[PDB]
């Protein structure tokens, strides 16, 4: 449910676009981030989502305060992170971060990852450009309600599953340790016959051969061989606690 009435909502600046999203005030109190709808997407399917995102509590997903339903476009009301998306964060503090930084943020997205694992949700399109920075540097996973982060199951046979979901966090890695990096700089059927072929992602500067080394479990071409979330979880925190 959760339903929250125009009125109640201040927009003050335009800070995102794709449908849009703006920075804004929820009872000319809490600083909220409203996601309005373009056109294209269904109206039904964005409030289903929704949903699913409200009934999900974890401390490294993002939280949804309610929806605006009365007037078109309708919008989505989530909590304000202070330094939005990873992918433009690692762009803008590229050459500050240190290695325990870097891997302190993909121990964040593993956590909310095999919390949804548990839950049995898959997110679909795991990836930087998804994922919120807040205070002390808190990465959260959003959108869990473009090939280059797909594994060979999805971009030939759209086989959906949580090791599938694991692809995408070791192309997330990826981003983290490159410092906002896109992946395969390359069209979609270029890409999609490089991966078959046996090409995978160089070796970033930062990221050591440990770290390196897990990438490139996630990145297994079978579904099977790659690691579970929680398997991963206990094995970024063993580089984290020694080197
Ligand atoms: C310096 C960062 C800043 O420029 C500050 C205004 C910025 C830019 C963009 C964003 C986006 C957010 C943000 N907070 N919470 C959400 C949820 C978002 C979202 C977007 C699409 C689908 C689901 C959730 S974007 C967002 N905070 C920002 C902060």
């Amino acid at each position: 449910g959760s339903v929250i009435d125009p009125s109640e909502l201040t927009f003050v600046q335009e800070i995102g676009s794709g449908g849009l999203v703006h920075l804004g005030y929820w009872l000319n109190k809490d600083k909220v981030a409203i996601k309005t709808i373009r056109g294209a997407m269904s109206e039904e399917d964005f409030i289903e989502e929704a949903e699913v995102m409200m009934k999900l509590s974890h401390p490294k997903l993002v939280q949804l305060y309610g929806v605006c339903l009365e007037q078109a476009p309708i919008c989505l009301v989530f909590e304000f992170m202070e330094h939005g998306c990873l992918s433009d964060y690692l762009r803008t503090q590229r050459g500050l971060f240190a290695a325990e930084t870097l891997l302190g943020m993909c121990l964040d997205v593993c956590e909310g990852m095999a919390y949804l694992e548990e839950a049995c949700v898959i997110h679909r399109d795991l990836a930087a450009r998804n994922c919120l920075v807040g205070e002390n540097q808190v990465i959260k996973v959003s959108d869990f309600g473009p090939v280059k982060w797909a594994s060979p199951e999805v971009f030939s046979f759209s086989r959906y599953s949580s090791k599938s979901d694991v692809w995408s966090f070791g192309v997330l890695m990826w981003e983290v340790f490159s410092e906002g990096k896109i992946p395969y700089e390359r069209s979609n059927s270029e890409v999609v016959e490089d991966i078959s072929t046996g090409f995978r992602l160089y070796k970033p500067r930062l990221a050591s051969t440990h770290v390196y080394q897990i990438m490139n479990h996630c990145w297994k071409e079978r579904p099977e061989d790659r690691p579970a979330f929680s398997r991963l979880l206990r094995q970024l925190a063993e580089i984290a606690e020694s080197g």
